[PDB]
């Protein structure tokens, strides 16, 4: 785990996922039905979706039958009236455990290849803002119809005031993506946002063009917290089968690696995280 980079990098947080088990004071499971009214999946903290193979962590989907511990709790009507979900799967997320605000954020990853999958690298906003308006940088997310192909994308309100996605997004295709592992990386400033693959440029953000009106002030300069995690299905997404046909399937991510120039940390210090104002 290399403690420096050429352009005076240094790390900063991450894991090589090399622990007996994973380390819960770095990720914590999803549980339950979280999004989408397409999806197919629950997600749960048992090994059996979630666990450390090889020195990667391993997200593993299974065709199974399996309570939403949310059947009758939280706020949305189809998660709250969905007993049980086909697939099980893994999701892991910085929420309670860190935030990062500028740096390069380095994430290497194998990616399942079956119908319905949805493999995704990704982080939300945290700040005074909700969905879509907080910000979404999604550094990976692949779909079982156009399997070679790499989405990385930005979501956010076109103003401060909408709360329609004026999301920005980018492609590459890369031939038997699902064959190696691939290293997804993120570098952030106060002035842009960088998404690639491989040292191919995914997608470009200029953060002077994501000022929010009036006051409000750019989610992109607030802090953002790290998910990981296989969906099934989807509203656009192939569905998995009814039978459950190429499952199980693993999502490998050999490691995740935070860097930060005296620059990055610098930048951070001098905004509003509540807001991204100077
Ligand atoms: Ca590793």
């Amino acid at each position: 785990p290399p403690r420096t980079l050429p352009g005076g990098w240094v790390y900063v947080w991450g894991d090589e996922f090399n622990g007996s088990r994973i380390d819960a004071k770095k990720w914590k499971p999803e549980l339950g039905v979280i999004r989408n009214q397409g999806s197919q999946q629950t997600y749960t903290g048992r090994p059996k979706n979630m666990r450390l193979e090889d020195g990667c962590l391993v997200l593993e989907t299974h065709f199974e039958k399996f309570a939403n511990v949310n059947y009758k709790k939280s706020s949305a009507d189809w998660i709250k009236n969905t007993k049980f979900m086909p697939y099980t799967s893994g999701s892991v997320t910085t929420i309670k455990t860190k935030n990062f605000m500028f740096g390069r954020l380095e994430v290497r990853a194998k990616v399942p290849k079956t119908k319905g999958i949805w493999p995704a690298i990704w982080l939300l906003g945290k700040n005074k803002w909700g969905w879509p308006v907080n910000g979404e940088i999604d550094m990976l997310e692949n779909i079982s119809q156009q399997p070679d192909v790499v989405y990385s994308t930005f979501h956010l309100s076109p103003d401060g005031v909408s709360t329609r996605d004026a999301s920005r997004g980018g492609t590459v295709k890369i031939e038997n993506l699902s064959d190696d592992f691939h290293t997804y990386v993120m570098e952030w400033d106060k002035d842009s946002i960088k998404l690639m693959v491989d040292d191919k440029l995914v997608k470009s953000i200029d953060l002077n063009t994501t000022n929010y009106a009036n006051g409000a002030g750019n989610p992109f300069r607030t802090p953002f917290y790290l998910i990981l995690n296989s969906a099934v299905g989807g509203t656009w997404c192939e569905k998995a089968p009814k039978d459950g046909q190429g499952y199980p399937v693993k999502f490998l991510i050999d490691y995740v690696r935070f860097y930060q120039t005296k620059e990055h940390a610098q930048q951070a210090k001098q905004f509003d995280p509540e807001t991204g104002l100077p």
